[PDB]
């Protein structure tokens, strides 16, 4: 694939750019979209940012969040798709892939290389780290707001420096961004301290349905669509729940089945010390990382998905213990 | 007070040292005690580490944790007390303050300067940052285990880089320690992903008793001693609960009243954006930081402590809104 140098040249050559992130945006999406958009604007370019999805509440106080548009009305000369592993993930903007030359910048090993130019590097924990390097290579000077926005995705994708992907390069980037004015406490407060009361009630439903297997080493639970409705919640509200199940003493693998909307079952998997959940996800048609991976089924009963996923998980887990 | 330079000289002059931390040890205690003990040992000194308390379960897999003794049986020429703000906090080792010259190293502004030499610097988020600087000044070379142990206290005292005390110096220290081999994911896994099932049941009791005041800006709850007993828990198990209450959308001040043992009521206070909980704590006879502070009552009914604390909190909160 192309490297950073080729993507920097392409970005330099084009002056009307649409930067696009993926649906159901998370911290790395907002971070990467806004950090690249602002970097390119500082070079004088005419740039718009777009996500075909409602921006979640926790991002509403971030600087420049209103630059992300659902309906940009912009005819770009270049499409730049960040942190999105496949064209279906960018919603209605995938139609532009047929009309406009495109750049892909992504850390997901699952990326389908759907751009005319692709820089995909899974050694990074966050696409925001790739945007940081692109901006510095282009000559962008950071201010505090841009540093805060670029810090955001590095923090969220590492669980705020807790996960296995928080390596030396993550800590060096975070130090450089805080030195340049990133407001680390602002980011933690807005992302992690805006919990709805209903999210506590929703998690109580998860605890009620929690089941342990394999001498307590596997824990799984589920939320069906009627339960989301009962609590005025969506799958936005159950973010972080599967990590709470991983946090139980003695659990090595945590799995959460989430039905939202009706008939769409998302499977979120996390592992603690050694089990490669990405191998299970891939074999079920999904994908991810060794310690965090997922699968999405459409048109299924939760009663069919759960036993299939658990069966495959148990088979591979029992292999790993003997090895 | 004395600075770092004076304490480094004193540590250099003495070769039989007892390093002591405080009762109910947390991450910064274990981090500071072991990081200084190992640093001094690398200089060839005869050093023992002691805490007059059972070491919590989450520290049991850390390297060298068995170096912390409850019963050291050691006649030191120098006592070094780390991260303990007052002599009552070190249990039975306070008797040595009358017999042995003592050094105090602490970041708590509440420190009573009870050593013969005192280095107290509240600009640090963690005493572990002060130990890092002492060790480097003495000439200690870090290995991976020592870097992990020194990283521990910086992580735990900042809530793993979430709290208002996570400034540039915290991120630079963390980067330096990870560059020198600190296993950041190991630390997060052992400290944060060893939750007992009973802790979830205990927090459900907290949610049951949760009360909001002042248009949702104040949230408080309590755990009485019978409830700890009911769930086979101690105050070790409710660590982090008050931060969960602060995480509720719209809450500015969270307060958790904890009765453990019987008749001993600890009040934990956290604030989000602007309210100075340390001023309330101090006026009630406790102390702490602007965003995290506490008070401890002995010999009271929970029914007397709660309304007094809430009354004082409301009085000052209502002052801050007008200002
Ligand atoms: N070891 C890990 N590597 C990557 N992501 C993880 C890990 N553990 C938990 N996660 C979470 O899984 C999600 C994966 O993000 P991404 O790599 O952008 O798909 C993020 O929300 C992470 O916080
Ligand atoms: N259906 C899927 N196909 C490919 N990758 C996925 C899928 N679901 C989740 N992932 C990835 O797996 C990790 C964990 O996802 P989640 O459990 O949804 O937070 C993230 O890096 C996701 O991008
Ligand atoms: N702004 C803050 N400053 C210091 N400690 C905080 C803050 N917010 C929460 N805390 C917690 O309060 C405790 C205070 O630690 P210490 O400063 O060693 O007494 C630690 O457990 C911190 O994680
Ligand atoms: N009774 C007290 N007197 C002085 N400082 C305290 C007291 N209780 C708690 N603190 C400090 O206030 C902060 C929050 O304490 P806690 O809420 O117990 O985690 C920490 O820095 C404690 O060391």
């Amino acid at each position: 694939g192309s490297g950073m140098d080729e993507i920097v040249k392409v970005l330099s050559q084009h002056d009307r750019i649409l930067v696009v992130g993926h649906i159901m945006p998370d911290g790395d999406c907002v971070s990467s979209v806004l950090s690249l958009t602002l970097g390119l604007e500082k070079l004088g370019k005419e740039v718009k940012a777009a996500v075909d999805y409602k921006i979640p509440y926790v991002f509403e106080k971030f600087p420049y969040i209103d630059k992300i548009e659902e309906n940009p009305n912009f005819d770009p000369e270049l499409l730049v798709v960040v942190n999105a592993s496949s064209p279906d993930r960018i919603g209605k903007f995938q139609d532009l892939l047929d009309k406009v030359p495109s750049v892909v910048i992504d850390h997901h090993s699952t990326n389908t290389n759907f751009g005319n130019w692709n820089w995909v590097d899974p050694s990074f924990a966050a696409t925001a780290q790739m945007i940081f390097r692109i901006n510095k290579a282009l000559g962008v000077e950071y201010d505090s707001n841009l540093a805060t926005l670029n810090y955001l995705g590095i923090a969220t994708n590492t669980g705020f420096f807790r996960h296995s992907n928080a390596d030396v390069r993550v800590f060096e980037d975070a130090y450089k961004l805080v030195k340049m004015g990133a407001d680390a406490h602002f980011v933690a407060k807005e992302i992690l301290e805006n919990k709805r009361f209903e999210q506590f009630k929703l998690f109580a439903e998860v605890l009620e349905r929690l089941q342990l297997l394999e001498n307590g080493k596997i824990a799984y639970s589920y939320i069906d669509y009627d339960t989301y409705l009962r609590h005025n919640c969506t799958d936005e509200d159950s973010a972080g729940f599967v990590g709470e199940l991983r946090s139980i003493r003695g659990v090595e693998v945590a799995v959460l089945f989430m039905e939202f909307p009706r008939g769409k079952i998302h499977v979120s998997m996390r592992s603690k010390d050694w089990f490669n959940v990405n191998e299970v996800a891939f074999e079920l048609g999904g994908g991810g990382h060794p310690r965090a991976a997922g699968v999405t089924f459409e048109g299924k009963k939760i009663e069919e998905v759960i036993p299939r996923v658990i069966n495959h998980l148990l088979k591979k887990f029992k292999e790993g213990v003997e090895s």
